[PDB]
């Protein structure tokens, strides 16, 4: 499996204009639209993704492409962190996986915020991680998903997404 097949999963899809757990305008495959309420910008801000007029209506093709973008947008951001880096530089393809995710599903700074976490994790402590990536809002909040990251932090496998 990969990132992608691992986010396509968590985020599902959706060709159409959708409200994230925030009451975010989103579309695709989590991808964040805008932040205003406005449903005419969050119009505004796909056409300008897609470069088309598309009535809030997207194929396959466009938000697989638009997926690809922000993967690697986020995978630039990790590198480009201070914190991220040393912790990316450390994992495995799998456990870097599972970061990709965290920092996909929250942003940079929420993901830098996990101090701790982000020890053990750098120490190879997989349990301990685990342990204490599970005393967040986070998981409280996306406990379904949270799981599933942390237990691909915590055995390097994709059985949670088996």
């Amino acid at each position: 499996m990969n990132i992608f097949e691992m986010l396509r999963i968590d985020e599902g899809l959706r060709l159409k204009i959708y409200k994230d757990t925030e009451g975010y305008y989103t579309i695709g495959i989590g991808h964040l639209l805008t932040k205003s309420p406005s449903l005419n910008a969050a119009k505004w801000e796909l056409d300008k993704a897609i470069g088309r007029n598309t009535n809030g209506v997207i194929t396959k093709d466009e938000a697989e492409k638009l997926f690809n973008q922000d993967v690697d947008a986020a995978v630039r951001g990790i590198l480009r962190n201070a914190k991220l880096k040393p912790v990316y530089d450390s994992l495995d393809a799998v456990r870097r996986a599972a970061l990709i995710n965290m920092v996909f599903q929250m942003g940079e700074t929420g993901v830098a915020g996990f101090t701790n976490s982000l020890r053990m994790l750098q120490q190879k402590r997989w349990d301990e991680a685990a342990v204490n990536l599970a005393k967040s809002r986070w998981y409280n909040q996306t406990p379904n998903r949270a799981k599933r990251v942390i237990t691909t932090f915590r055995t390097g496998t994709w059985d949670a997404y088996k």
